Formats: C-alpha cells, sequence, structure tokens
C-alpha cells in the first residue's frame, strides 16, 4: 500500500481536470522494464484546500471496495496509485465499439454504473461529477466508476451538500437543483446518471451529445439552461433507443430530487430490461 517514488517510472499521461493529473506509471524495483503499469494521480498546487481535497480523495476511495468502483493500490509520498485499465474511459470505447455494442450490452454497463452508485449511496457518498467520460472500462463486459476528486461523505444527520463556488464541469450533467442552487446529493447524482444512460445510448455521439442538443435547443447558458428544465424541456429519446430506458431516463430527470427513483429502486428495473 505504500509505493517509493523512485520505483514509479513516468510513461505517459492519463488525464487531468481541475488541479490534478493521473499518469500512466510502471512500478518497477526490478527496474528492467517488467513491472506492473499503474495509473498515478497527483497535485500539481501547493494551495492547502486542495491538498485537504486530495488527502479526502485518497480516504475516501481508500475506503471503497466493488467490482464496479476503480481499485486504489496505494499511496507515495503526494500520489495517489490506482489501476491502470488500458480500454480507456467509457466515453471513447463507446465511440469506438459502436458497432459491436448492442442494447444489452448498454443495459449491463447501465446496471454496473447503478450498483456501483448504490454502493457509494451505501457510503454516504456524494460523486457529483457522474458521465461516460469518468467511467473506467475493465473489460467488454466490465464498467468501474472512476473520478473521486469532487466526491463529499455526507453527515450522518444531513442528506445534501451545499458548494461555495460555482462547478466546473460540462454544464449539461447537473440537476437544477445544483445549476441554481450549488445543491449536490445522492438524488443530484441520480440526476447525472440518467445522463449517463443518455450518452451510453447516443454512444457519446459528439452530434447528439447533451451540448449539441441545447445549442439546437437554444442570456448566460446557465440560465438558460435552468429555464428549459424548469419548463418541462428534456433531452430527447436517443435514435434507437428501447421506450423503457427512455422511461427511465425520464424519471431519472424528474424536476424535484424526492421523486426520482434511488440507485436501489433503478437496479432491478435495469437487471429486468437486461434480462428481456
Ligand atoms: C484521468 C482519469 N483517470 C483515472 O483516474 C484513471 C485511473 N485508472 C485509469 N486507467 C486508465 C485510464 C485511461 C483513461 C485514461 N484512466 C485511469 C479519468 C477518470 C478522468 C479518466
Ligand atoms: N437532463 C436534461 O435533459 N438535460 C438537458 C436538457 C436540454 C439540453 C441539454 C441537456
Amino acid at each position: 500500500t505504500i509505493f517509493e517514488e523512485r520505483h514509479l517510472k513516468y510513461i505517459s499521461q492519463l488525464g487531468k481536470g481541475n488541479f490534478g493529473s493521473v499518469e500512466l506509471c510502471r512500478y518497477d524495483p526490478l527496474g528492467d522494464n517488467t513491472g506492473a503499469l499503474v495509473a498515478v494521480k497527483q497535485l500539481q498546487h501547493s494551495g492547502p484546500d486542495q491538498q485537504r481535497d486530495f488527502q479526502r480523495e485518497i480516504q475516501i476511495l481508500k475506503a471503497l471496495h466493488s467490482d464496479f468502483i476503480v481499485k486504489y493500490r496505494g499511496v507515495s509520498y503526494l500520489r495517489l496509485v490506482m489501476e491502470y485499465l488500458p480500454s480507456g474511459c467509457l466515453r471513447d470505447f463507446l465511440q469506438r465499439h459502436r458497432a459491436r455494442l448492442d442494447a444489452s450490452r448498454l443495459l449491463l454497463y447501465s446496471s454496473q454504473i447503478c450498483k456501483g452508485m448504490e454502493y457509494l449511496g451505501s457510503r454516504r457518498c456524494v460523486h457529483r461529477d457522474l458521465a461516460a467520460r469518468n467511467i473506467l472500462v475493465e473489460s467488454e463486459a466490465h464498467v468501474k466508476i472512476a473520478d473521486f476528486g469532487l466526491a463529499k461523505l455526507l453527515p450522518l444527520d444531513k442528506d445534501y451538500y451545499v458548494v461555495r463556488e460555482p462547478g466546473q464541469s460540462p454544464i449539461f450533467w447537473y440537476a437544477p437543483e445544483s445549476l441554481s442552487d450549488n445543491i449536490f446529493s445522492r438524488q443530484s447524482d441520480v440526476w447525472s446518471f440518467g445522463v449517463v444512460l443518455y450518452e451510453l445510448f447516443t454512444y457519446c455521439d459528439k452530434s447528439c451529445s447533451p451540448s449539441a442538443e441545447f445549442l439546437r435547443m437554444m442570456v448566460p447558458a446557465l440560465s438558460r439552461l435552468l429555464e428549459l428544465l424548469e419548463e418541462g424541456q428534456r433531452l430527447p429519446a436517443p435514435p434507437a433507443c428501447p421506450a423503457e430506458v427512455h422511461e427511465l431516463m425520464k424519471l431519472c430527470w424528474a424536476p424535484s430530487p424526492q421523486d426520482r427513483p434511488s440507485f436501489s429502486a433503478l437496479g432491478p428495473q435495469l437487471d429486468m430490461l437486461w434480462s428481456g
């Protein structure tokens, strides 16, 4: 669980976001290039706010044990060591393998993401940044939730979180209560999950992406988006989307957070659709 920095060999950049980077490294204590590959997250900001957030991120991921959550491996002293999943993010996987993945497969991914989120909720963890770009592909038939950089643990007596600073994620995954009042909860995660369902069933095609649809539907973008959503406007059924899948999307997009189904309620429904 403790990795020596001298043994972590830099290979390439895997991603960035906020004030951290993820690097592909080889953990190579023999120094002969035979060591295993790992993904390593580090900060680039000395600011105590970020460092405290990163410390919290590590504690959260360390305590998460799920087949559907990216595996914590350890730390180096400053760096968070995780498993490396070469298939990359689901967003890119969907775009690339579009012609191989049928509706059953998409429903399988949906079910696995749902189960991870059900576990996350059981730990009082709000993810806050659920999106296909933050889901990793373990194999053809196995996805895992990643990117816990914005994740928060809910106090025992409170089921929601209010953030001071404005969000920095693409605005089309945010629940209306997050857009308007910076309110995040397990139910705003459900809203975002609705958008993930949309991404899955569009195969993250750019031309019908959440952004592309908003520019079509048409004063600040965030205010406009809030208005559209308040009016009851929603993303359209993806091309060839099963009706039942689209219905579940719309339920995830219930305007009031209390009217959205829970992940535990969504799970059996997705399993039923996958079997059917
Ligand atoms: C860069 C982040 N990646 C990670 O934290 C990762 C943890 N293990 C990984 N394995 C592969 C990848 C390829 C997609 C680059 N990313 C990660 C994010 C979740 C946003 C894709
Ligand atoms: N949840 C949802 O429907 N979001 C949305 C609506 C219109 C345009 C872009 C995104």
